[PDB]
């Protein structure tokens, strides 16, 4: 059993991005496999590991792995100590004496972590940093600019108490509204701007789920599922429009083939992960495919010749096919390697 | 190291459903984590576990779990003995004496297994039983089940003798379905397309049987079956959609087919992704073969000239069933996740 004692502070009560700093550090430490005890004055319990944080601190590092005794530091600051169970036979109720004694007794290296010391003045800074910590793998210059463009939305939704599931669902309904209503009507441009607007909700729900500590398998599932639904709806709309009012059967056929191939490309990865093996490899990514399809469709909606769309649909189809082939090949390799 | 000694016989060399009985028992014992030694006369080696099979026997039980010393029996028959390492200090070179002495020394309980004693006369029977043990059929009458196994015995024999792999069967079958769906249907031949698809559809059951029979049960097999099954169904709906959007001149049917295509993809993806996440969802009102049956029968009927609204109705009902299936799966995985946090 691992125990972590954190000292109470005045600033731990402040609310940051929907949680308090106290609950946030507590849940953070919980993610590290520690049972958290808040203390004004320490009463030690029998256990194996002891992680002692004194000064108020915001830990920005996502995965913290603590193995063996050591000292926790950020930019010259000492944020906390990690002592083993032996320290229970040391601590006499005086802090510095027991610390310096355990340090004279034990030789410990220094471990670098991503953290910021809390102060009343730098809270804004802390918030900014916290926002920056959520990112990746993202777009690195572009990533920095990126955090800047999606930071206010995440901040706003976090402050209003909006859940990420709500965001995912609303976004998908928006995409469905653009794809299944405007497109069959023959409005390709406005449909495209609606879809494009409500598509970034995937990245939004990821930031909010990460920010609010909710995460989980359900979260991952929902993002993936609704993402699939979204793409399928987009292609469905294209297919419908060009089969009827668009009066272009060949585009409609290519779009339909792309719909099916998309479903199959997603299903390959999903089913593979289901068998316990893995396949992340493919040339075609959801956002890139989305981008080319949306840009082409929008262009055609502004009057660009439809053969551009024909070409892009051909290329996307072929890319989906070779991606499928790649995935099937690597899962084959994995299986045959697993049997041996 | 675990050792299993099986005594050599004249009939072990005979080939049954593509393998010899000898290789079959050896590979069976290999699946149990045993190193197999075939012997005309026993030479014992130092080891931990000793599994001794004397009489020629075809073991029909799939998973055999052996923990601790015990006696192996099938329907009153005693098929073999399981002795520990101590038996190395017993065997003096006589078989019967050391076995009966060790049986007099040690009290071992009796474990029931599914197996059949080999004889020259009953070979046909054995073949039948093995076949019957390998094939599943969902919700089939025991008469219907017997009949079904009876109709696939010649097929299994033929494919086993010709050297055809189960992968070959799955792929060929899927190509057949695709040939029916993406060629005949867009041409406007719904009936013949339907008969092509219906003919090449049973290949799923065939590849399951062959993969089980030839002992290739691995993760690759499951992957390939699932994937090509998805490809097949998607191709079927794709064909329907294409035909009815252009020459079939029925936009509402085409739309219903497209919606069903998407919902099908989503219903499958739900299960695949759920399993990927480590949770499970086997629950839904709709099963693949039943859906296949109603769709194919309706489409074929329309292809023989029956009015297309029948197909419209069946597509609506199938759509709704897919939707509620989606609800069940999403709801239960939600329940599981929320239950997992608690
Ligand atoms: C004039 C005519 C021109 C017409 C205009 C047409 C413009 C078309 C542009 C297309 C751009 C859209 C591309 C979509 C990107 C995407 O979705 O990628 C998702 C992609 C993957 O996101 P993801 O799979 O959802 O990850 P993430 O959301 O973080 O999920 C991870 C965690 O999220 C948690 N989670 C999620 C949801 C939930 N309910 N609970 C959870 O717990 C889970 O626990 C997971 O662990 O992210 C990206 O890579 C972002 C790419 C950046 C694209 C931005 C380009 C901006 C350019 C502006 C162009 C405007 C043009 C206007 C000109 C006029
Ligand atoms: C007059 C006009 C009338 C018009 C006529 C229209 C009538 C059409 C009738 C359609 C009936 C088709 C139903 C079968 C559907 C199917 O495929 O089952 C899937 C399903 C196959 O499931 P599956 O997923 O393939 O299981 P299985 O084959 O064992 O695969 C599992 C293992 O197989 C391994 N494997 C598989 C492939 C591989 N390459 N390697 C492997 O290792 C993997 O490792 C897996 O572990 O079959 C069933 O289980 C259900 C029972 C079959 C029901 C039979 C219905 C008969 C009705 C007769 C009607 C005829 C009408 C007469 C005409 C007049
Ligand atoms: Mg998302
Ligand atoms: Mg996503
Ligand atoms: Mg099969
Ligand atoms: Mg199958």
């Amino acid at each position: 059993m691992r125990l972590a004692y954190v000292k109470n502070h005045e600033i731990y009560g402040e609310k940051l991005l929907g949680l308090t700093l106290r609950e946030r550090i507590e849940k953070t430490l919980q993610r590290a496999g520690f049972d958290v005890r808040f203390f004004d004055e320490l009463s030690l319990e029998e256990a194996e590991d002891y992680l002692i944080i004194l000064e108020p601190v915001l830990i920005l590092e996502r995965d913290l792995l603590l193995e063996g005794r050591k000292i926790l530091v950020s930019d010259g600051f000492t944020v906390g100590y990690f002592f083993g169970g032996d320290f229970r036979t040391v601590f006499d109720g005086n802090l510095q004496s027991s610390i310096e004694k355990y340090l004279s007794l034990n030789n410990l290296e220094s471990y670098e972590i991503w953290a910021i010391k809390l102060s009343n003045d730098n809270l804004k800074t802390a918030e900014k940093l916290l926002l920056s910590s959520l990112i990746g793998s993202g777009s690195k210059y572009a990533r920095g600019l990126f955090a800047a463009i999606f930071l206010p939305i995440a901040r706003l939704l976090a402050d209003w108490g909006v859940s990420p599931d709500a965001v995912t669902v609303v976004g998908t309904l928006g995409v469905m509204a653009g794809a299944l209503i405007f497109y069959p009507m023959g409005q390709l441009f406005w449909g495209t701007v609606v879809i494009t607007v409500f598509v970034f909700s995937d990245i939004i729900d990821g930031l909010m789920a990460r920010l609010l500590f909710r995460e989980g398998p359900w979260g991952a599932f929902l993002d993936s599922y609704l993402d699939r639904v979204g793409d399928s709806s987009v292609f469905t709309g294209i297919v419908i429009w060009f089969f009827l009012g668009g009066a272009n059967p060949t585009i409609a056929i290519l779009a339909l083939i792309c719909l099916v191939l998309s479903s199959l490309v997603s299903y390959s990865k999903a089913r593979a992960e289901g068998l316990g093996l893995t396949a992340n490899v493919g040339i075609a990514e959801r956002s890139e495919r989305l981008v080319v399809v949306l840009v082409a469709t929008g262009l055609v909606g502004l009057g660009i010749p439809s053969w551009v769309l024909l070409v892009v649909l051909i290329v996307l189809a072929i890319a989906s096919v070779v991606t499928i082939f790649q995935r099937v090949l690597t899962v084959r390799e994995q299986a045959k390697a697993w049997t041996a």
